[PDB]
């Protein structure tokens, strides 16, 4: 594929309206970036006017009110030039990304079928249909707007602080470098320490994973224990990489903090140099430093849009690529040669031909099968002969390259290959069904039919019963959620499909697992016997279909050499509100669950509340240094700016200090509890009958991938989060009282207008994240039908449908258009009047601050440090209420592990009030009058009034056919399932009312699959027995016949072994399963399909150690195979759950 497109590539798919809509967008971007560095120059004029003027209280007041008002316009200019931007970037995208995704998949629908063999391949194709909407609707629908944006800001803050001051510009210059560095450092420190810590988190999930797949014998061998040891190794490693990163985030942010106000310091003393010497005043200095951060932040924040920019190229290469290739059919199809009387008769002549994607093997071969016209043919050779290269050979879905095949004595290649997919009608192995509704699907087999032809065509040619007895009745959304799996009535549908399609030579290939829903009515219905011209396919074992056709044509090697009328069955064969209470008490248990550990909160709270008072402090030291830069007196401005600058240092090492050590503590608490969370999660999972692993819900990936989530999402939100609020409580409490003794009532007004601000600082912050949500989940209706689209693109092509289903693409994107327009015009219009309120409030705030002045009340020194302290409180408050939606997710998710780990197990594993057991048992068993509904299939009951009967010592070997029982009993000898009113007897004692563990050590398991642990084989065989040292390995395998082929392993006993491990044969693992048994040197032994998948030296050996095995201990074997088994004392049959002949 290309490396990528030029930018300007970007916009193929933009009209007019287009055009318009990004000028606008960028007018508005262009002029809401270079707002804030303008609202900064007028701050520095209105706090000129008011502390310049102490004398001439009517001067002061009128320039205060006149940029008041200029404030008032600064923000009704933010708010129409943030509308504009959000609002038409955003819809600008999405008519973009919708036209493109249109095109796009008309032009893959277009293509030729060998195009998805030789070029990109269909999972390709839809992975480029999911990151389109990463690539198109993020990088120019809101990425490009930011990024204009970004620009402006940065502009417009440089051109402001190089005018208002530019000794300060350049100081404040030289300072950004060393925050970005610093910063950059942190981070890069933060994402390698977050790597590590998600490798060992991804080790620890492999564990669990591995052990809830394995939980059939891991429970059978008690162990649940070591693994529970193996899961606090892993946790105890990640445990200590988060530390790490923990103590590298404060450090980082102290760091941040420390350079931060160290500059400032520097900052503050040189500013008030040139307020000295009359260079500039207060408020010009502050502004200058305020104004170059600022742009040196927007030009820090555009980084993201150009990496978009670098993935959008790519990706839209890739997109363009799909789009401007041209497809082989059509020249193919071409000026119409339509025959006017179709016959049925097919010709295959002699020609041959190969896939060109393996055009080195020749899959077809010289041979002609000549399809009767009027007369059905039926082919059955081999499985991977050409059957379905034949029939798409038919269809003309690849090109022959050798002779011709035609129709009617007319060349294919002449054909309309429109006209001739008309006439074919297709039955496919998987009926294909889409995403639209049930008659759509009936529909795009013809479009020009109507609702009397579709209920023909259903009710002449197949049923149409099943649609009536439906949830949606006439009209029904099979879709993915709307409709589920309807087996062969689902090819039932694509029969009626095929049967609204003209009556002309068909191609039924296969109706493979669909009992008797679709084959004998298949062949009753669709004109099977009626009609010119069929291909039945359908093997099913000579289903009597072969009497059908008047030849059988068989396909041996590929060829038809054999065809003719005969009673030859043999055709070769040569391959094949909601409760908040209950949150609150769920987070009262968490933390009673983390009190081991409650002091270290406490002083990571400390650490916080430090924090929280620094930030007040420093707002109030600019406020400070800002009423000196208005004070007469030299010699006092410069004493106190000293002072202040000596306090700002202080500050800087005490933020630094006490920020790693808040970072730090709430971090250990943090991992500690996750850890601890995380273990007690799994200590109950492991505490569950294996009907709770049954549900499908508790899938093992699932159980593992959720344990995952619910640990690291309420870690987070219960300690990283909460140390943000405490802090910002703090800066709160402390900013409110230093206000309000400064000067009470002007910060009375200040926090009455306090939601105002707190609203438009979390709006800005939503701004920053991004108006739109996920693009992916918009589009989610269109992307799956397109997936099944691409999928089934033979289908879809057969019927020549393309156009159907770009329509219907169409149509599924449309709510998603004007979902995005409304949504953009909200966004934009509340974003607006939030911005337009926050700079009507900070007007108001300041008006009154200098009317206050007026009237003698209080003083620009003491209404000044309220308001930017308070001012500093909004932020704090904000933020507080950006990070709440995190505590939202956190409480979900605890509630989720708290309803996991309050759940009971009536099958408990350990029992500590239970009868005592023998060091050594007598072996006898009685299954006595036992009978149940295995959990999966409750409707299905297994077993009725079993009475089997295993005496002290001596060897069972109940055999049964395959399907009824066996593994079953197994399965409730050992307490993996409770019959509902059975009875299991075990050396004269009732197994329900005993400790299971204490018997599940004398067990051992040998299962049809043989499962392998780790990564040695030494420790798979101690798996048996815990203190199995090396004596007990000489009893092992060495003692089963089993010890050649190890020793003949590089390695030995420490052999890479497992799924990641070598890939060890079915024999030999099975003897060490066998090896892991023996270990166990259970009293009582099991013994299930230890002669099912071994060659015969290997199965002679396995029966030589097994035979050794059993001897004076009581086993229990199964075996297909009646000649290994009939060496022992009793054998048992079952069937159909009924008890057979027992005593032989
Ligand atoms: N695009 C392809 N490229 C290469 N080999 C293919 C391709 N499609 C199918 N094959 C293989 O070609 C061989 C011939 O089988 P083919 O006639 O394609 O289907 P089939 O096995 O007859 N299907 P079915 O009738 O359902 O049992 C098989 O090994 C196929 O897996
Ligand atoms: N994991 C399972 N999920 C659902 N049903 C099951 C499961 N395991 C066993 N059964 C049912 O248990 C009954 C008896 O199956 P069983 O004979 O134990 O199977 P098997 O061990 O796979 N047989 P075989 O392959 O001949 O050794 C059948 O109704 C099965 O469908
Ligand atoms: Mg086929
Ligand atoms: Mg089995």
């Amino acid at each position: 594929e290309i490396r990528g497109v030029a930018f300007k590539e970007l916009f193929r798919f933009a009209d007019g309206l287009d055009y318009v809509l990004m000028g606008i967008g960028s007018v508005g971007a262009f002029v809401h970036g270079c707002s804030l560095p303008l609202f900064l120059r007028f701050f520095a004029d209105l706090v000129n006017s008011f502390g310049s003027n102490s004398n001439n209280v009517e001067k002061m007041m009128e320039e205060v009110l006149k940029y008041a008002l200029y404030f008032l316009v600064v923000g009704a200019a933010i708010w129409a030039s943030s509308w504009a931007e959000i609002s038409c970037w955003m819809w600008s995208g999405e008519r973009q990304t919708t036209k493109m995704r249109i095109k796009y998949l008309e032009a893959a629908l277009n293509q030729d079928i060998q195009f998805f063999d030789t070029e990109v391949r269909t999972s390709d194709v839809v992975f480029a249909i999911n990151t389109d909407a990463v690539m198109v609707q993020d990088a120019i629908s809101e990425k490009l707007g930011n990024f204009i944006h970004y620009m402006a800001t940065f502009v417009s803050g440089f051109i402001v602080g190089f005018t208002a001051v530019w000794q300060l510009a350049l100081v404040t210059l030289a300072v950004v470098p060393l925050i970005a560095v610093i910063g950059g450092i942190h981070t890069t420190t933060l994402s390698k320490l977050s790597n590590k810590s998600q490798e060992s988190l991804s080790q620890a999930g492999n564990i669990v994973e591995q052990t809830v797949v394995q939980i059939r014998v891991v429970m059978a061998f008690v162990g649940e224990s070591r693994a529970s040891q193996a899961y606090s190794s892993a946790l105890k490693i990640a445990q200590k990489l988060g530390y790490k990163t923990g103590l590298a985030k404060g450090m980082g942010l102290g760091a941040t903090y420390f350079v931060v106000f160290c500059c400032y310091a520097l900052l503050l003393w040189y500013g008030g140099y040139l307020v000295r010497h009359h260079l500039t005043n207060g408020g010009l200095a502050i502004a200058t430093m305020f104004a170059v951060m600022i742009g040196g932040l927007a030009l820090g924040q555009s980084a993201p849009s150009m990496a978009a920019f670098a993935k959008a190229k790519v990706a839209a290469a890739k997109i363009f690529r799909i789009i401007d290739h041209k497809p082989t059919i059509e020249r193919n199809s071409e000026s119409g040669v339509e025959l006017d009387s179709v016959t049925g008769l097919v010709e295959l002549k002699n020609v041959d031909f190969s896939y060109p994607s393996r055009p080195d093997v020749k899959i077809l071969n010289n041979f002609c099968l000549s399809v009767p016209a009027g007369k059905t043919i039926a082919l059955v050779g081999s499985s991977g002969s050409g059957k379905s290269t034949v029939v798409s050979l038919i269809e003309r879905f690849y090109d022959p390259n050798s002779g011709q095949v035609l129709l009617d004595g007319q060349d294919l290649k002449t054909l309309k290959l429109r006209w001739l997919r008309q006439q074919i009608g297709l039955v496919s192995q998987e009926p294909a069904l889409f995403a639209t509704s049930i008659k759509e699907n009936i529909l795009l087999g013809r479009p020009d039919a109507d609702q009397v032809e579709i209920e023909e065509a259903a009710r002449v040619a197949n049923a149409h019963s099943f649609i009536i007895k439906l949830p949606d009745g006439f009209d029904t959304q099979v879709g993915e959620r709307g409709l589920q799996l309807s087996g062969g009535q689902k090819q039932r549908i694509a029969i009626a499909r095929a049967m609204l399609k003209n009556p002309a030579i068909l191609l039924l290939d296969e109706a493979t697992s669909a009992l008797d829903s679709e084959s004998e009515k298949l062949v009753q219905e669709a004109l099977d016997r009626f009609m010119i011209g069929r291909t039945t396919l359908i093997i099913a074992h000579r289903l009597s279909t072969i009497r059908k056709a008047d030849l059988v044509a068989v396909l041996q090697q590929g060829s038809v050499s054999e065809i003719g009328t005969h009673d030859e069955l043999f055709s070769k064969g040569e391959n094949g509100k909601l409760a908040f209470k209950d949150q609150a008490n769920s987070f009262w248990r968490l933390a009673k669950m983390n009190s081991p550990e409650w002091k270290y909160a406490l002083l990571g709270s400390v650490g916080s509340v430090i924090c929280g008072s620094l930030s007040a402090f420093f707002a109030y030291v600019l406020s400070a240094v800002l009423s000196v830069y208005y004070n007469p007196d030299h010699e006092y401005m410069i004493k106190q700016i000293d002072k202040y600058c000596y306090l700002l240092i202080g500050l800087s090492s005490a933020a630094l200090v006490f920020n790693t050590l808040q970072h730090s503590f709430w971090d250990i608490v943090g991992e500690n509890l996750t850890k601890r969370v995380r273990e007690k999660m799994l200590s109950a999972v492991l505490k569950n009958e294996m009907a709770w692993f049954d549900q499908e819900e508790n899938e093992s990936a699932r159980i593992a991938a959720r344990l995952a989530l619910d640990a690291n999402n309420v870690r987070s939100a219960i300690g990283d989060r909460i140390s943000v609020i405490v802090q910002n409580t703090a800066l709160m409490l402390v900013a409110c009282t230093a206000g309000f003794v400064l000067q009470w009532r002007l910060a009375l007004v200040l926090v009455a207008v306090f939601p105002v601000v707190v609203a438009a600082t979390v709006l800005q912050k939503m701004f920053m994240t991004g108006f739109s949500g996920d693009l992916e989940a918009a589009h989610a209706k269109g992307t799956q039908l397109a997936g099944e689209a691409i999928a089934n693109v033979r289908t879809v092509a057969a019927f020549n449908s393309e156009a159907k289903i770009v329509r219907l693409y169409t149509a599924n994107l449309e709510p998603p258009l004007k979902r995005c327009f409304w949504k953009g015009q909200i966004a934009g219009s509340g974003y607006g009047v939030a911005q337009f309120c926050l700079y009507a409030s900070y007007a108001l705030g300041l008006w009154y601050a200098s009317w206050l002045v007026k009237h003698g009340i209080s003083d620009f020194s003491k209404t000044i440090r309220v308001f930017m302290v308070l001012m500093v409180s909004a932020n704090g408050a904000a933020e507080t209420l950006t990070l709440a939606p995190d505590f939202i997710k956190g409480g979900q998710a605890m509630r989720s592990v708290f309803e996991l780990l309050d759940r009971k197990t009536e099958i408990e594993p350990d029992d500590p009030d239970t009868t005592p057991v023998p060091d050594r048992l007598r072996g006898e068993v009685e299954l006595k009058h036992i009978d149940f509904s295995y959990p999966s299939r409750p409707d299905i009951q297994i077993f009725r009034d079993l009475s089997l009967r295993a005496r002290a010592g001596k060897t069972l070997a109940l055999v049964g056919p395959s399907g009824c029982g066996k593994s079953s009993v197994i399965s409730l000898i050992q307490r993996f399932y409770e019959p509902s009113s059975g009875r299991v007897m075990i050396d004269g004692k009732d197994i329900r009312k005993y400790n299971l563990k204490a018997i599940r050590k004398h067990i051992a398991i040998v299962p049809q699959e043989p499962c392998l642990f780790g990564t040695t084989i030494y420790e798979n065989i101690a798996y048996g027995h815990e203190c199995a040292t090396e004596a007990e390995i000489i009893q092992a395998a060495t003692l089963a016949s089993a010890h050649k082929f190890i020793s003949a392993l590089p390695e030995g006993y420490k052999t890479y072994v497992g799924e990641r491990g070598v890939q060890l044969s079915g024999g030999q693992k099975q003897r060490i399963a066998i090896a892991r048994a023996l270990v166990r040197k259970a009293e009582i032994m099991l013994l299930d399909e230890a002669t099912s998948a071994l060659d015969a030296e290997s199965e002679r050996s396995v029966q030589e150690a097994l035979d050794q095995a059993c001897s004076g201990r009581t086993s229990i074997v199964v075996a297909h195979r009646l000649s290994t088994i009939r060496n022992a004392h009793v054998i048992a049959v079952i069937d159909d759950g009924k008890v057979a002949e027992q005593g032989s």
